[PDB]
């Protein structure tokens, strides 16, 4: 338990910091099918293979912030969050994900009443345009990421950052283009636990007729030139002296498993393809050598034109933290041959070092355990090797486990210690981080709400705000909220 | 130039540190064909492409040290050198490189009285059983390194080695199975330079009929399995509490060319694809990660057995260090394609920094430039990287141009301060990594004598001691071999 002194107090940070909370709208809006917005591949997913979602669960009413925005906004204030961050539904404003599809005006007028009442109520909105909600219309037409010829996809997705730019960027100061691009490629297309749910033929998943070591990089590749192109929009049209534009990227630290050398060159490999993957190409225009190296043919080259447009295009980055890994060597060997696009890194991710221990005690769900030093050493690289360009630790928090088998009881589930307890030490981590030269500039609390968690569905409640989805999803802060309250209030 | 306290002292160093000079077969016996020797590669290459010789030279007689060994041992002794590093010639040893051949008992006769004469004067003799010279005989049997079955040419320099240690194992105690691994691949088998002269279609060398991406790799990976198999064959056999086995390592320190992390990664591919790849073998039984992702299939694998062998098969470490070079980070594209095996490291190997001036003080040969901090940088590697092991510096110096179109009188050549200087700040380099915790046991300075510079033939002077190949390859010592005996006789 961390002791009085050792509790981040609010005046650690500079007065310009920033602190808010953080969503997606799949998780959170609800309305699937309301007001002429179209179909999602996350939709059409969670509809046709309920199977592959752990309770079976969909988000059709999700936390339903469609209908309780305002309430949304009142929690946010009620905290004294400086900013809140929250993405734009793609098939909300464009239902067949196209400009010919037309622009859906009560898609337009939710985001717009969205934005000016948290302005309203002095919260700044950081707006991600994506957050894997891709329009079911273009996975129809040509697989939407999966476009091979790399320019369709690119184009419906600058119009929709378009479309976003000409009806927001008055009121718009931050924007974000993606949200967790690896992680996206890597479970839509890798081990497909992501809709689509493609994967290699052999492996489990709803479609094992992709190809695990191709697909997640054809979609990866579309990504950064949708982002480039839409940064070059931005900048050619709408940019400010005090707007800026960047994207997140989800990762975890990675911290050598034994002593050799070679654990440490395992190291380097993982943070490559974890987080050098998206963010080698906006800083410097082109994949990490290590990846080109080991992906060879698997991963496309980009033209000198699109390395251009790519090299620089962000005027600050965020940082989605949750946990770390050790990793361990693997040499390229004739035993061993990559399956998913992730082995590629010749490394396996372990939780447990060579003592047995995990990296860091156990957060509750399968994958989070705690080690803030891992967000340490992320921003540490990022300073000493990325140009220590702004930085917005954009997700940071935990899933507390609530199965129909091992359901929460409301009242644990609003004492989240763990949680608080984890909260304040990354928080903690950041102000040593600044104090080390660090350029992080805010921190968003993940899951303002308890909402979807895709495949994990409702069986995890990330939230600071608990909803009772049995009673009208009233939100009810959460010991967490209460506490980042008491810390902005102070 | 170095003030009077920066002048290296004896005292500087241990009593047990060894401190002598060095020689190889080739370059200075001479008597190609006398007393039953067989014919080699270089023997053959230099007859039949005199004109692959810059000055169209050949090694026919050399410094004629078969027959004036006594007189190069006289000189190690005026000198106080603790130890001579030469080599012993496979051919002389085996006319016809095997078993079958037969011994030449005139060759076990020379290098038997060598080491007779070298110990009864106090000098312990360093022995370098393959220096470049392989028996013609084998190398149109099987194309010596180049054997594809990688078995003919272990045995075959097995057997060799065997014979060494069976005639001189009782009085030898320390033996280096191969020096200049790198060297002699790339240039015999990938710019051609060097007997048997071949290199790729399309480039320029006696034979464009090889594959400079391929057989580089091919000889290199059977001296290693030779390596492996002669120092299997010494641990069981020969061995004992106070005799030491290895290998010496051709090496130029690498620093990257400008200030990116692009360049870090293209120097540790250097350092990768330069020392790494006969190192790491025989460290912990594998080639660097780096040249396994990047050669491919061009690299052959170790069988688990192989493995075993070659890890940790060495007792200590020689180390031919003259200069170093700024490693330029180029990526991997399309437009680019590796010509030469060396050009797999993706990294130019630039005199000249991003201000254009070279990397050190250019020291008169078309190659070596004055950068002593390499030396030290590569010590620090072997201590913090590689497990400190004991390390001899086997070769240092620089090479005095001497052209028929501009002589260097003798009166110069004997005034080889350059040399001087050179070898002072190298040895204080030493002293500083002693400092640091380096494993170094010992220097030798490399050229004993001036003599045959493979395809430079006679126009450099690399020796210590000049020898006039007008008179009868007279010999006499230079200001370097003077300071050298105040040095050690101080």
């Amino acid at each position: 338990m961390l002791s009085p002194s050792e509790i981040p107090q609010r005046d650690w940070f500079p007065s310009d910091f920033t602190f808010g909370a953080a969503t997606s709208a799949y998780q959170i809006e609800g309305a699937w099918n309301e007001d002429g917005k179209g179909e999602s591949n996350w939709d059409h997913f969670c509809h046709n293979h309920p199977e592959r979602i752990l309770d079976g669960s969909n988000s059709d009413i999700g936390a339903n912030s469609y209908h309780m925005y305002k309430t949304d906004v009142r929690l946010l204030k009620e905290m004294g969050m400086d900013a809140y961050r929250f993405s734009i539904s793609w098939p909300r404003i464009l239902p067949k994900g196209t400009k010919e599809g037309g622009i859906n005006p009560d898609g337009i007028k939710y985001y717009r009443n969205l934005i000016n009442l948290l302005l309203e109520n002095g919260i700044e909105p950081y707006v991600t345009i994506f957050h894997w909600d891709v329009p079911q219309a273009l996975e129809e037409k040509y697989g939407g990421f999966l476009d091979k010829s790399h320019k369709s996809i690119v184009e419906d997705y600058t119009y929709f950052a378009k479309v976003c730019f000409d009806n927001f960027g008055d009121k718009v100061k931050n924007w974000l283009t993606f949200n967790d691009p690896q992680t996206f490629t890597s479970f839509s297309y890798g081990t497909g636990v992501f809709a689509p749910g493609r994967c290699s033929p052999g492996l489990d998943c709803a479609y094992p007729t992709g190809n695990s070591l191709v697909e997640p990089y054809t979609a990866g590749h579309n990504i950064l030139l949708a982002h480039a192109e839409a940064v070059d929009l931005y900048n050619k049209h709408y940019k400010r002296d005090d707007t800026r534009i960047g994207l997140a990227f989800d990762v975890m630290g990675r911290v050598p498993y034994g002593t050799s050398f070679l654990d440490k060159q395992a190291e380097e490999r993982s943070w490559d393809i974890n987080l050098g993957w998206f963010l080698e190409p906006v800083v410097r225009g082109d994949y990490p050598f290590s990846m080109r190296s080991l992906a060879r043919e698997r991963l496309p080259f980009f033209k000198d034109e699109q390395k251009e447009k790519l090299a620089g295009s962000y005027n600050m980055l965020g940082l989605n933290y949750y946990t770390s890994r050790f990793s361990k060597n693997i040499d390229i060997s004739p035993n061993y041959s990559p399956v998913l696009n992730t082995d590629d890194a010749y490394a396996s991710q372990e939780v447990n070092g060579p003592d047995g221990k995990p990296i860091g005690p156990p957060m509750g769900n399968p994958w989070i355990y705690m080690y803030p030093e891992g967000l340490k050493d992320l921003l540490m690289i990022m300073k000493n090797k990325y140009g220590n360009p702004p930085i917005y630790i954009t997700e940071n928090g935990i899933g507390d486990v609530d199965t129909k088998e091992t359901p929460l009881p409301m009242e644990a589930a609003l004492n989240d210690y763990k949680r608080l307890d984890y909260i304040q030490r990354h928080i903690a981590t950041l102000k040593e981080s600044i104090d080390l030269g660090s350029n992080v500039q805010g921190y968003f609390a993940w899951s303002l709400l308890d909402n979807f968690e895709w495949f994990a569905g409702f069986t995890e409640r990330y939230g600071i705000v608990y909803v009772d989805r049995n009673n009208n999803c009233t939100r009810y802060m959460k010991e967490s909220a209460k506490w980042l309250k008491e810390f902005n209030t102070a």
